[PDB]
């Protein structure tokens, strides 16, 4: 999968 | 801060 | 370069 | 906000 | 799982 | 090398 990359603190990264 | 990442799927990295 | 990730698990980060 | 990372070393994300 | 990153050239993030 | 990442934004890794 692609992994997405956020920062929201903290990192989240979500997947395709 | 540093970065500490955990993967659960969502991939976390929390700050110190 | 950019660094475009992957995700199968290993995280694979490949460059552009 | 998204996350976009780049390797020239070191790596360096930069928020969009 | 921590994960683990490492550079390689590729980024390999490797998983515990 | 071991990669390591910092947060202050921009992240920035660092290899060890």
């Amino acid at each position: 999968a692609k992994l997405v990359f956020f920062a929201e603190a903290a990192i989240i990264g979500l997947m395709v």
